């Protein structure tokens, strides 16, 4: 007649495990949480969304935070340009020092929606010609 509904929703958290089925949960289910790309949980504790008593799933705090891109690092013989922030979905432009020609790329992308905070194309080259 009732059963547990669309489970609890946290600031960036969403169920990881095929615990769910997410159809009709009978009251009494401990489920586990997954943070979205570019998020970190709280200090990583009891990740327990129980279907409690009153189809009112149990505790729900803030099991996420955020993981933004941690700087594309530094290129070489030259330097790397950050227009004021390297968050998720960002990017840079490579600029070599004097006398050199960029032989690798003139940009690279911050993407998190694949393998967590990572960048596409690391060190190009700066080849003096």
């Amino acid at each position: 007649f009732r059963s547990c509904e669309v489970p609890t929703r946290l600031n960036s958290a969403s169920l990881k495990q095929p615990y769910i089925t997410q159809n009709y949960f009978p009251v009494g289910t401990v489920v586990e949480y997954e943070c979205r790309p570019g998020y970190r949980r709280e200090p990583s504790l009891s990740p327990k969304l129980t279907c409690l008593q009153n189809l009112k799933w149990s505790t729900a705090v803030e099991f996420c935070k955020k993981k933004s891109c941690p700087n594309p690092g530094e290129i070489r013989n030259g330097q790397i340009d950050v227009p004021g922030g390297i968050l998720f979905g960002a990017t840079i432009s490579f600029s070599c020092n004097t006398g050199y020609k960029l032989f690798g790329s003139t940009s690279s992308f911050c993407l998190i929606s694949g393998s967590s905070v990572q960048w596409s194309d690391p060190l190009p080259e700066c080849r003096e010609h």
